[PDB]
């Protein structure tokens, strides 16, 4: 394993923002890329912002292989905010769970994407050195299964998961609770969800639920 910290928290660095609420809108991979991005403006300006994950979802449409409320790539997420030169703040570009015509003005501009970066399938140890040096970390996660929608507190680890992942969230922490190593996940259920919002899922008990699948961040 590489040397790493052995544990990590972004919240503790002041670089997550509040727990949003998707609704009954599939913009899951709009907030997993946002908030890998709000990280990244913090870590730039000093500022912790939320970012329009609507901006995303009425926007980053056909041209990027999304679906809005149907459904994303974070990675085409970031380079929408590449191509487009910006992302709005949440404040100024709320989220209404459903799909709308694209009305980003870069007037109320709250951050801008360089270039995004796709870690390696599956390797939990890079996932681990990229939360530690870069910032949190955008992933797919198995959630069909009815374990997860239940979970309260913990590690989650679930046998029937797979890594066929349909969810997108953020990684933003690791370590380890009572003997199980965990990877520190950012939802966006609501803070009902989990331990405010969160869950800590099983880490390096074999790519549970494809957490380290499909990981990408991007940069300011």
């Amino acid at each position: 394993n590489r040397i790493l910290p052995d544990s990590v928290d972004w919240r503790e660095k002041g670089c997550v923002t509040e727990v949003k609420y998707q609704g009954s809108c599939g913009a899951c991979w709009a907030f997993s890329a946002v908030g890998a991005l709000e990280a990244q403006l913090k870590l730039k300006t000093g500022k912790l912002v939320s970012l329009s994950a609507q901006n995303l979802v009425d926007c980053s449409t056909e041209k990027y292989g999304n679906k809005g409320c149907n459904g994303g790539f974070m990675t085409t997420a970031f380079q929408y905010i590449i191509d487009n030169k910006g992302i709005d703040s949440d404040a100024s570009y709320p989220y209404k769970a459903m799909d709308q015509k694209c009305q980003y003005d870069s007037k109320y501009r709250a951050a801008t994407c360089s270039k995004y970066t796709e870690l390696p399938y599956g390797r939990e140890d890079v996932l681990k050195e990229a939360v530690a040096n870069k910032g949190p970390v955008s992933v797919g996660v198995d959630a069909r299964h009815p374990s997860f929608f239940l979970y309260r507190s913990g590690v989650y680890y679930e046998p029937s998961c797979t890594q066929n992942v349909n969810h997108g969230v953020l990684v933003v922490g690791y370590g380890d609770l009572n003997g199980k190593e965990y990877w520190l996940v950012k939802n966006s259920w609501g803070h009902n969800f989990g331990e405010e919002g969160y869950i800590r899922m099983a880490r390096n008990k074999g790519n549970h639920c494809g957490i380290a699948s499909f990981p990408s961040y991007p940069e300011i």
